[PDB]
This record gives structure tokens, C-alpha cells and sequence, in this order.
């Protein structure tokens, strides 16, 4: 009868429609959810017209299999989304796939779907506006004040990484963050009593969270709305809103776990269709009077937009150095010259581990790009990603920095880093950040770090003790497997830089970013500057360092085994063989330089040894035979390590020799050169 | 002056001494947790000459940096360790490395150092004890009753694999588990106040968990063991004792951030050894009344475990059939002919998905394999993982199973569903425990999975849903740097069945494993029988499936795409061109094999093609080509994402003629040759 209840009916039906359209999908949640989606939305500041505004709430769908109640929604507010699109609902090619995809949807924030991700991105999104309005906002402009509200279901309060994030938030009093847990009762294996008894509420208490509970969620939206306004009040905690709600509510099936990722029998369908009042034998129907609501909730929110303008023009006016800053950002560009605070070295400096080099790198450019902020899952003086002189992320209220701050104290939180990291980088503003741990233990977070590639989002690891090169820890810490695992991860950028320059070529790439994350692996031990490094030649991903025109052999190699290889090649000059080396600190990056620059950098008609000190999966793109390192590690000094690996002048020159003997005699072509 | 006290300053300076002599490793936690470990091993039942005493109580260092500590005691009680070992802590070769390696370590139960691990580890331990025990007492023959104690720090609390397992721990209500939290205020970082505010005595009581507070665990043994009496009488919950201690007690950085991972300086440990009456001038010093009082609790252990001996003998006698099922578990054996129950399929049977046959499978030898328990991450009716007339592990308590149960609610855990799985395989009793989810998501649990792998634990990964096969859930489902990764970790076996007899020989050689853990990756869409198959073919990793002695190229294949290359086959033959096929199910029980067998299946003098849909990475070890999928996947029906990336038998067809082309008049080696 009234319009809000049209609206709910629609949004199902739309739901339930889009599912058997494809005859796949999930219609429970989005039939359970749609009361609290039509209120969350019609209390959200947002401009379908311009979905980039940097004030706009922020809405998450967590609960990510749930996104045909996403899709609905976007289509009734008039999203660059129609119901042509709804009924190509996971087809082929279409803007409506069975999970939000950030590249693809107008109106999804993030990559959802895998459990547990949303919710630390929404705990990201909300840290990055504390940050951003901490920074520019002055009195009379509240350039940002904006919320983050977040969908989620019993399979992200399960996740360890929510817990981690939910953790944090509360320590981080974020009191513009909202989470919605749908409290229904059922999981994919059936109650939840088989699996999740714990006391949520008192959980989320203990991090610190304020809790509003509906018990009626299923048509109390007054509530709904109440519970929200009691969230805004409660500024200095996170507020986790309980929605008690019915599965599927309409279905025959309703508060049974049938209804979760089944489409609908068609007499279900069209029982519900008649009971709320519409036609069972129409299908993706919207009443005029449901959009006419929508668009006045639009309309109010585009003038709010307006008046926003209108305020950041006048913040520009008064303060034309922060509006400029401003302005820039939001267009998404970096400061001019910024690269110029890029340090540069030459071969009479002295040796330096590239996590060293990396600590001057933030050191300098920190103060010159405001939109760099970063932190480290507690091994900030092991990672050194702190630049001196800046102050924590932390409630003033703590005493122990404040919102302004661009040093983040994730905690022992690998997983939740990586994907708060992805609700940094979603927020906008041209935010460029960065999380540090071991590189062993980047893999923790590998369920974040893939969506970090999926969504196109730049962001950095600053993954430190890349190899058996850190010794004692021994092998639980070493990597092997890791850059293998992240290489193969379509659009990751993994840099291993060899020394001063290259390490300022790898932040080069990460800030610059637009689209591509990048994972930084930097050693504990010292390594010689080169000859013939530059920031220039290393950005381009893989250069000639030692050019050889009568190369018996190319040695590429990465990090750390750069200078190895180089050690070898003279090692093999006293054996009358002459060499070439390669370094190739991106892969990825050299991968995408013209097909005759890479062939000038791996030439046919010379036999090409990979060398580094881990797997040898994927050398075979540039390499005819590998030198690397497929057994766990050890506990011991690092050079014992590498002596009894054979990873020396000597053992690389020995195998060096073995594969000039292979192919003697043997004409050979590029290992970038495919029949295909 | 009591022979506690000294034995305390003992494990202390052992701990300071080994890492003075490395000049590595942390002292903070060994000297802030001794008093616990003197008291907790003083309540232990086991035996240092019989690691392997099935009734032991377990111990777990989950905060393995610490594990100089858990060498101590080690020593002192007359493991295969001694003081020279000690002295070699942290030293290429010696069996006293940074973070204890079960494989390496005379009583470490399982490899820990990698935060979040050993707890979850504990809850496995404490789980197949839980489940062993139900299985085998009788009344008047407690043939387990045996309890898990577990250390862990402030980090293993942030890490969410932790919140999961004590999540599910309480819910399984494991009252045999009582883990000890060193409550000492500090991290890497500094405070735990920058990052860690959170009420982790309430989050605990919210799980289930009872709880005992000692507000003196620097020097209260009396309540540590009290602590231990309580835990123990409240047999309905696992127990969290908080010891709140000082971080590196007695040093003079004691209660600072500096002792925790640091050597200390030579005059603080001087000043150590004196004020607790030690020789500031000697080092690995081990007063002879500590060993002997130490060697007493040894010998009533060791009494316990003669008459426990005697129970079984008496046991055996009462119940022949249990008893021996027991003895056979013990010896590390299966049932004889278990593999009888495999079954068998020929090309007159339907299609069917290797999610299916992995439950037809399962369904068959559950029943002959007692040591068989597993479960799935909430995903049992779509990896299909239980069999049916078996009861879940449950409390009796909840109605909803028992602790003779055999397949686990993890609930969405998959974190720590896999370092569960560890545990249960640390238990030993033959266990062969296994853990289902979509291969994608495994990925969640990376930490654990590796350690799997370095502990060589035989567990069994059921990844169902392995590719863009999946269809329409799209590409935050769908894998493609999955196998890659776990292909390229040391010691695991990646199992990809192209039909019925390929899934039997998987899970023949996941059950029949000691030392490597598996993974195998199973199929939504349905796959045709093969001509050619069979499980003793299959067993071999990798075999020729349609065998051409003239072929003008080899496709070798994996999975779903192994009928992908037949038909490829059909229409190269149109074409004029010979191939042969080579099925590749485990790379790493092919890596294995016999050299001469290897060159037999992909031999010198054709050209290979690889076909996997998912990346190309680690194929050049065994194709000269590869055609694969290196970019994201697609939300639609698989079969027009297949057509869309051209995996059509015309596709893979194209390319094995532009691969025959590319080696026209060329000869060519075998993949697998190496120059060294």
C-alpha cells in the first residue's frame, strides 16, 4: 500500500526475476535484505550521475552473492544500469555478473564476493575518509563527511580477516563506518547452530563496536532508519546494526536454507508476485511510482552535490593551496615532478638492503605526495615503513596520533591489511597506500591481494626478507613459492629490485599506478649499487645491465642474484666464456614493452640462464634453463645458505658452462618467441 | 632456593645463552613464559624416549620465536637434544632451528613461527583426540584421555586464523584444550595499545570458552597450576588461562619492546646469571638437581606410559578387533586391500563431474578406512564431501552429532579449517583428514597449506569448482594462478582427474600419503570416461593416454581439458596431422617417477603442446607450448566462456598445428632434458 512497501516488493521481485533470468544465483539474501537496502539507500547521499563525487556515502554489499540485490537497487535509482542489463544477470559479457565487479558496474565500490572481503574494504573506504576529512577538512567547510555502510552475512563473521578488520575499526573508533549483519539463521550447509554459536553481539562489544538490534527487519524499516541516526550518534565507535531477518522472505521456502543459492520454483515465483500485488506473468516490472520515489530521493542528493561544489569552490578560494592540492588529487594526478624527490645512487656508494632503500624512498617522497599513506602489520621497525617525522593513524581521543596521520598500525593483521588496503585505494582522492610485512606472509593475505588485481586497484606491499638472504628465521619464513604464486596472478606488478636505483624505479611504478597492484620484495641483506643501473632503464621493467655483443650466455636475474650474476660473469671471463646480464625487476612490467624492445633485452641466438633464489616457475618465458631454488629454505647464516645451495660466482659459472655445452653447436631462439 | 626456582633460572639462561651464541632469535618471550612452561610440562604426561606415545599430552609453541625456550625444556628433560644442540640454535644444519620444524625436532608436535598457526594446530590436536577417543574407549579402558596445551603471544590473538579456530574450538565445546596467553603488553610495534584495545577476555568468553586469570605469572607457579586443575574440571569448554608476565623478566629491557627480539647485551646477561645465582662466566649451565628433578616427573611418565602399555595389552585381549585396528592405526598402516574399495569406471559409463566421483568415491571408503574424518569450509552440499550415514563431530551435548563423528562443520573457515587439519595429522593414529572448499578459496588458507607442506602432513584438500568451468559465479570464483601457486610449493601433490579412474588414483595417493600433503582439483561440469584410463596408469602423475608412435605433436593435459585434447585430436586428424595425448593428473607424483619413465611419457623428437585452462605457469618443465588462461575469468555459462578463450577442440587444434609449423624441420629434446 504505501510506497516504501512497493518499492521492497519491487526490489525482490527484480532480485528474483534477475536469478531466473539465469537460471543460477542466490535470491534468499536479497529477498531478506531488500527492507534494509531500500532504507540504507534512501538515508545515503549519493549521485547516480556522478558516481566518483568524493562525498558520497559509500555503500558495500559484503554478502556479495547477494548482488542481484545490489543490481536492483542501482537499476531503480537510475545507475548507468538498466533492466535490459538485470535480464543478462550473469551472461556473458554483461554489467550485471554473478558477483559486483568494480571494473564492470557503475555503483560497486569494490570487488565483492568472496567472503569476508567487503567488510574490511568498508573498514578501509571509512579510515580513508577519517583520513581525508581529518586532512582538509577547515571550520565552515566540511569538505568530507561522509559514511560507510556495509551489507554482511554469517560467512563474513566467520572469516578470521573480518574479525581482524572488526578488530581494528573499533580500536580506530570509526564512527562513521555502519555494518548490517543479516542475522537469518542459515548458512550454506544448513543452521548456523551446526557451525556458529558464538555471541556475535558480545564479540563485536569487545572490539569496542556500538550495537543497534532489530528484531523485526523484515518490515520494520522504521527501525532500520532509527537504528542509523543512533549509529551517527555514537561518533567515536563503529556501529554493527543486527537485522533479525526470514531468508527468501516470501518464498514457499522462506527461513530454510533452500532459498539461498537456488533459483525459485516458477509457482513460488508467481505466488509471490500475486500476494504483493503484482502480475505472475510479467517479469522485471517497475511501478512509475517506486522510481518517481527514487528519483526525489535523487534529485535532493544531486542538489546536495551542487551545494558541495559550490563549498569546495568557495575552499578553494580561501584556502587556494589545499583546493588546488585538492582539486589535483580528485582529478587524479600526481603533484608535478613529484619523481624528482626520487633518489638516484651510482656505484661509489656503498652497499644497502633494498628495505633500507625503500625506507629512504618513503622518506622522501612521503613529504612531497599527501596522497601516500601506508602502515605495516606490526614489523614496522623490521619492514622501516615509517618515515620519521609523520604521526600514527589513531583517534585523537587515544592520545596516540590522530586522524590526520599517514602511519597505519595494522597489527598482526596480514589479511585484513590487504583488503582495508583495497577500501583505501576504492575511497578515491587518488589515494596511493602501502602495507609491510614479510614476504612470506603477504601469502596470508592472498585472498585480499587477488582482489587487488581483479578491481585495478594501486596499491603496495612492502614485503621485506624476500629470501633464504634473511638466514636465521630459517624456513617457515623464507619465501619459495610466493613470487611464482603472484606473478601468475593476472595484473600484479612484482618488483625485486638489485639495488638503490632500481628500488626508486619500483616506487616509481607503484605511485604512478593507476590500474595494476604491486608487491615490493626487498631483502635484509646489503647489496652493491651497480654499474649501469638507472631509474630510467630499471622502469622499464627488464634492461641490459652488462651488454654483451659476443655473448656466449645471458644471465637474467633479479634482487639480490643480480649482483650474483655479475660476480659470475667474471668468474666465467677467466674461463673464456663471454656473458651478458639481465635484470628484470618487474615482469610484468617488462611484459608489456613492444615485442622489439623485449627481444633487444632477450635476443635470439644466445642461450639465456635464469638466476634467483627461489621457484623456478615462469622463467621459462625468458630463459632456456633456470637456476633457482624448489625446497624450502633453512635456519642458518644466510651466506652458508647460499654456499650450500651453490647460489655463488662459482656454482652460477659452473651451470652457466653446463648449459654454453648444451647447446653448442645449436642455433636458439628467443624464450619470448610463441607459435601462438 | 626451591628446586622449582632454579629450574626456572635454567630454562631462562638456556634460552638467553642460545641466542647469544646464534646472535639471533628472541629472548623476551622464553624468559616471560619459563615459569609457565616449568609449570605446564610439570602437569605433562609423555615420554622423551617415545615421542610417538599415542596418550601423550601434546604441547604446542604456537608463538614459535619464542622456541628457545621450547628447546629448554627439551633438553632438560632428556629428548634426543642436548646442550650441544643448543648451542648450534639457529645454525645451518643442527636440529635446534629459529622456529621448531617437526620434521627436524625431537618433540614438536607440529612447525610453528608463523603467527595464528600453532593454536589452530592445538584445536586439530585437540579435535582428533576428541574424535579418537570416542572411537576407541570403553568403559574401564581410557585408551585416550589425553590433553592439549598451547602457548601463544598478543600476535597469534590478532591473526584471524585464531578467531576461527577458537571460534569453532568452543562450539565443539574441547574442554581436553587449554591454551595459555602471554598477556605481556608488548609487540613489535611497541605497546599493543597502538593496535590491539580489544577485550580478548570477553571475545573469548563470547566463543564458549572458560577462562582463568593469573595476575602473577612471573612468578605464581602454584596459580598456573591451579589454573591447569580448573581448566581441567570444566570439561565442556576449552580453556584460556591469561598469564600476564613481564617480557623478558630479569633482563634489564625486561617489560620493554627491545628484549623481544633482540640478543642481549653481555652485561645484562651477565648481570642475569648472577642475581639468580649462576656463573656470569659459564654458559649453557645445567644444575644436576634440576635434571634430576626433572628426571623423576620422566620416570612416573614413564610408569604411566608401562601401564598404559598394559591397558592396551588387556584392551587388545577384551576387544581383538578394535584392539587390533588400534595396533594397525599405530604402525602407520592401512587396512590391508583398503583399495579395493576404490571405484572403477570404463568409457561405457555416463559422464559425470569429478566433484561427483570424489563422493562416490568418499562414500566407499569412509566406510573401510576408520582414520578417514573431514569436512568442508560451509560448502558440503556443493563439494559434496560427506558420505552419507555418517555423523557429524559434534558435543552429544548439542543433539547435533558426536564426538565419534566423522565430518566436520567448519563452518566458512578456511584459514583455519586447514591448520585444523594440520593438528588432526599431528595426532597421529594413521589420520587421513581431509577439508573441502572451492579450489579458489583455498587460497584463504596459504599459511597453513605451506606449513602442510614443510611438516610433510599427509592432508587432502577437496577443491571442487576448479575452474571457468564453474560458469556463471565468475571470476572472483574462478582460479587461474590457483595450481600455479600450489604446483610450485615444495611437497605438494596437485591432483587434477580427467574422469572416474583418475579421481580413485587421487585419492589413493592422498590417503596412502605419509609425508605430502594433496590437493585435488575437481570439476563442476561433468567429464566424459576416457578410453584409456585406469587408476594404475593414473597413479603414475603423469601417462600416455592415446599413445601415436608417428605423432607430429603431443598434447599433454590436465583435468577437464585432457577430453579437450581428445576431441583436438579428432579434428588434427582431419587435418592430416598425428598427436598423441598425455594425461598429467599429479605433476608431482610424474616429477618422481623413474627418468626413463618421464622421457617415456613425453619423449625427445615431437613438439609439446600443454593445455590447461588456467596459467601457463610451471608447463615449460613438460611442453614446448602452452596454451592456457592468464587473465581474470567471466561471469556466463561456461561453455560460452570456454568458446570465448577459444578452449574448443578447433582452438587447441589451431595451435597444435601453429606448434607443429613453429618446429617444421626443426629437432626437437624433450622438455624434461636440463643442462645441469
Amino acid at each position: 500500500s504505501s510506497v516504501d512497501q512497493k518499492a521492497i516488493s519491487t526490489i525482490r521481485l527484480l532480485a528474483v526475476d534477475a536469478v531466473a533470468a539465469a537460471n543460477s544465483g542466490h535470491p534468499g539474501a536479497p529477498l531478506g535484505l531488500a527492507p534494509a537496502a531500500h532504507a540504507v539507500f534512501k538515508k545515503m547521499r549519493f549521485n547516480p550521475k556522478d558516481t566518483k563525487w568524493i562525498n558520497r556515502d559509500r555503500f558495500v554489499l559484503s554478502n556479495g552473492h547477494a548482488c542481484a540485490l545490489l543490481y536492483s537497487m542501482l537499476v531503480l535509482y537510475g545507475y548507468d544500469l538498466t533492466v535490459e542489463d538485470l535480464k543478462k544477470f550473469r551472461q556473458l559479457g554483461s554489467k550485471t555478473p554473478g558477483h559486483p565487479e568494480n571494473t564492470d558496474v557503475p555503483g560497486a565500490e569494490v570487488t565483492t564476493g568472496p567472503l569476508g572481503q567487503g567488510i574490511c574494504n568498508g573498514v578501509g573506504i571509512a579510515l580513508a575518509q577519517a583520513q581525508f576529512a581529518a586532512t582538509y577538512n577547515k571550520p565552515d567547510f566540511p569538505i568530507s563527511d561522509s559514511y560507510t555502510y556495509v551489507f554482511l552475512g554469517d560467512g563474513c563473521l566467520m572469516e578470521g580477516v573480518s574479525s581482524e578488520a572488526s578488530s581494528l575499526a573499533g580500536h580506530l573508533q570509526l564512527g562513521n563506518l555502519i555494518a548490517f549483519w543479516d542475522d537469518n539463521k542459515i548458512s550454506i550447509d544448513g543452521s548456523t547452530e551446526v557451525a556458529f554459536t558464538e555471541d556475535v553481539i558480545a564479540r563485536y562489544k569487545s572490539y569496542g563496536w556500538h550495537i543497534v538490534e532489530v528484531s523485526d527487519a523484515d518490515t520494520d524499516i522504521t527501525a532500520i532508519a532509527a537504528a542509523i541516526d543512533e549509529a551517527k550518534k555514537v561518533t567515536n565507535k563503529p556501529t554493527l546494526v543486527r537485522l533479525t531477518t526470514t531468508i527468501g522472505f516470501g518464498s514457499l521456502a522462506q527461513g530454510t536454507h533452500g532459498v539461498h543459492g537456488a533459483p525459485l520454483k516458477a509457482d513460488d515465483i508467481k505466488q509471490l508476485k500475486t500476494k504483493w500485488g503484482f502480475n505472475p506473468e510479467e517479469s522485471f516490472a517497475v511501478p512509475a511510482e517506486v522510481t518517481a520515489s527514487y528519483n526525489e530521493h535523487v534529485a535532493e542528493n544531486q542538489k546536495i552535490q551542487q551545494q558541495w561544489n559550490e563549498l569546495f569552490a568557495a575552499y578553494k578560494q580561501k584556502y587556494p593551496e589545499l583546493g588546488a592540492e585538492l582539486q589535483r588529487r580528485l582529478d587524479g594526478k600526481l603533484p608535478e615532478n613529484w619523481d624528482k624527490a626520487l633518489p638516484v645512487y651510482t656505484p661509489a656508494d656503498a652497499a644497502v638492503a633494498t628495505r633500507k632503500l625503500s625506507e629512504i624512498v618513503l622518506s622522501k617522497i612521503i613529504p612531497e605526495v599527501p596522497e601516500i599513506i601506508g602502515g605495516s602489520a606490526d614489523l614496522t621497525p623490521s619492514n622501516l615503513t615509517k618515515a620519521k617525522g609523520t604521526v600514527d593513524f589513531q583517534p585523537a581521543a587515544t592520545g596516540l596520533g590522530d586522524y590526520s596521520g599517514r602511519y597505519i598500525r595494522y597489527g598482526v593483521r596480514e589479511h585484513a591489511m590487504g583488503a582495508i588496503m583495497n577500501g583505501i585505494a576504492a575511497f578515491g582522492a587518488n589515494y596511493k597506500n602501502y602495507g609491510g610485512t614479510f614476504l612470506n606472509f603477504v601469502s596470508y593475505a592472498a585472498g585480499a591481494v587477488r582482489l587487488s588485481a581483479l578491481s585495478e586497484f594501486p596499491i603496495t606491499w612492502v614485503a621485506t626478507h624476500d629470501s633464504i638472504g634473511l638466514g636465521e628465521d630459517g624456513p617457515t619464513h623464507q619465501p619459495i613459492e610466493t613470487l611464482a604464486h603472484f606473478r601468475a596472478t593476472p595484473n600484479i606488478s612484482v618488483w625485486r629490485p638489485a639495488d638503490g636505483n632500481e628500488t626508486s624505479a619500483a616506487y616509481k611504478s607503484a605511485i604512478e599506478s593507476t590500474h595494476t597492484p604491486h608487491i615490493l620484495a626487498l631483502t635484509l641483506q646489503n647489496l652493491p649499487q651497480l654499474e649501469g643501473s638507472s631509474i630510467e632503464k630499471a622502469s622499464k621493467g627488464g634492461y641490459t645491465l652488462v651488454q654483451q655483443d659476443k655473448a656466449d650466455i645471458i644471465i637474467v636475474a633479479t634482487g639480490s642474484e643480480v649482483s650474483l650474476a655479475v660476480d659470475a660473469l667474471k668468474v666465467l671471463e677467466g674461463q673464456g666464456i663471454k656473458a651478458g646480464v639481465v635484470s628484470l625487476p618487474d615482469q610484468l612490467t617488462f611484459d608489456k614493452q613492444s615485442e622489439e624492445y623485449k627481444l633487444s633485452v632477450l635476443p635470439d641466438g644466445v642461450p639465456i640462464l635464469s638466476v634467483e633464489v627461489m621457484s623456478t616457475f615462469g622463467w621459462s618465458k625468458y630463459s632456456h634453463q633456470q637456476f633457482g631454488l624448489n625446497r624450502f629454505g633453512a635456519s642458518g647464516k644466510a651466506p652458508e645458505i647460499f654456499k650450500l645451495f651453490e647460489f655463488t660466482p662459482e656454482g652460477v659459472a659452473e651451470r652457466a658452462a653446463k648449459t654454453v655445452a648444451f647447446y653448442k653447436g645449436k642455433d636458439v631462439v628467443s624464450p619470448l618467441r610463441s607459435a601462438f
